[PDB]
């Protein structure tokens, strides 16, 4: 490419304190989640198995962060095996992380959309069996990347980087780009759209409504058959000529009842987890897509080559930072996690 700017002198001063902070806050955060799930929650649910495995893949990702900090500040002083091992934990940590967020979304889809089936399908052992396969798939998805990585001496300094075979370089840039973009953005986004379409459809058709005038409660499960409303009818699907079976007021005098079912309330946490993941990682996937491909489809200039390379460094740093965010989410969005802390203190 073009004669890029030396940001290595800046990165040596800026990245080590940042990475040290992320590591401390993340290690403390994910260790707390793990001990709270294994000792207070005791892993009695399928959800608890996936939440534990999600914390473990964040910890795997975290263990690498102190090594990248030293490398930034000095050089690669850890040797070749360490370079492949840590690159390995970074890719494995990443892929398994998004795989456990997908499993948590499908786990919720079953409990909410196929409720009676989920009673027999959502078991702890199935959660453990599916966790093992997930880890194996993540290891195999990360394998080409571990093989291309090595430690080498470039003049006087030691490096730890990925080296694609030349006269095949564009093929591997293209292949490794589409692998991260499909598995880290296209796959979770497709899961999200399909699963939350079904979840939202169930949540809405089971929504209870109450009359603000007489206090009558409409339950879609019962309907109002004496007024020609069949059991199983969503309140929003009732024609506007229907009136309250008690006081006789219109549909406009009705208000939504707050969610009572714990399985329906649990949708808020898992949806927040997936949406926060996209805020931290979608910027990287889009910059990665632009830097590899759209470099020909859009900007090929020397100035844009440097701008897109610096943007790749910033967005990957933002993504890395995500390994310390889920514990914050559980503390504020998770009902059980905040209730435990209230008893533990008092
Ligand atoms: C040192 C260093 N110092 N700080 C850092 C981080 C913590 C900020 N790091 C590194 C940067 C690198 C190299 C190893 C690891 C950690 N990172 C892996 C990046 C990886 N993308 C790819 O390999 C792309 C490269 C471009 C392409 F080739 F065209 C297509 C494939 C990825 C990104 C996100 C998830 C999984 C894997
Ligand atoms: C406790 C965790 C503290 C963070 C680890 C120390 C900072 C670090 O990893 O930096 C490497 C440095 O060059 C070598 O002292
Ligand atoms: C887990 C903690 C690992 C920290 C090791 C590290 O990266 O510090 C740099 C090295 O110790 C300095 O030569
Ligand atoms: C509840 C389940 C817990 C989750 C458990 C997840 C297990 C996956 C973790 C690490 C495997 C790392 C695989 C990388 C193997 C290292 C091989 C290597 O890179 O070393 C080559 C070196 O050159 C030779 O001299
Ligand atoms: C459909 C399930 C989607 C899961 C896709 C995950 C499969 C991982 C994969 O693509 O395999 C890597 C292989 O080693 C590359 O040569
Ligand atoms: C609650 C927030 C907790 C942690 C987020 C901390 C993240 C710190 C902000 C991200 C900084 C960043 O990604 O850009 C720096 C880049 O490395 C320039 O070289
Ligand atoms: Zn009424």
């Amino acid at each position: 490419p073009c004669q890029k700017i030396n940001v290595k002198q800046i990165a040596a001063r800026l990245l080590p304190p940042l990475y040290s902070l992320v590591f401390i806050f993340g290690f403390v955060g994910n260790m707390l989640v793990i001990l709270i799930l294994i000792n207070y929650k005791r892993l009695k649910s399928m959800t608890d198995i996936y939440l534990l495995n999600l914390a473990i893949s964040d910890l795997f990702f975290l263990l690498t962060v102190p090594f990248w900090a030293h490398y930034a500040a000095a050089q690669w002083d850890f040797g070749n095996t360490m370079c492949q091992l840590l690159t390995g934990l970074y890719f494995i940590g990443f892929f398994s992380g998004i795989f456990f967020i997908i499993l948590l979304t499908i786990d919720r889809y079953l409990a909410v959309v196929h409720a009676v089936f989920a009673l027999k399908a959502r078991t702890v052992t199935f959660g453990v069996v599916t966790s093992v396969i997930t880890w194996v798939v993540a290891v195999f998805a990360s394998l080409p990347n571990i093989i291309f990585t090595r430690s080498q001496k470039e003049g006087l300094h030691y490096t730890c980087s990925s080296h694609f075979p030349y006269s095949q370089y564009q093929f591997w840039k293209n292949f490794q780009t589409l692998k991260i973009v499909i598995l880290g953005l296209v796959l979770p986004l497709l899961v999200m759209v399909i699963c939350y379409s079904g979840i939202l459809k169930t949540l809405l058709r089971m929504k209870k409504y109450t009359c603000t005038v007489c206090g009558y409660i409409y339950n879609p499960e019962d309907g109002d058959p004496d007024n020609g409303v069949n059991p199983g009818t969503d309140f929003k699907d009732i024609p506007d000529d229907w009136v309250c079976p008690l006081c006789g007021v219109g549909k406009d005098q009705f208000e939504e009842v707050e969610e009572e079912k714990k399985r329906h309330r649990d949708v808020r946490l898992i949806f927040t987890i997936m949406i926060v993941y996209f805020l931290f990682w979608a910027p990287y996937n889009i910059v990665l897509l632009l830097n590899t491909f759209q470099e020909f489809f859009g900007l090929n200039n020397c100035s844009s080559s440097n701008r897109l390379d610096q943007a790749m460094q910033v967005t990957e740093t933002l993504g890395m930072t995500h390994c310390c965010i889920n514990p914050i989410i559980y503390a504020f969005v998770g009902e059980e996690f905040r209730n435990y802390l209230l008893v533990f203190f008092q």
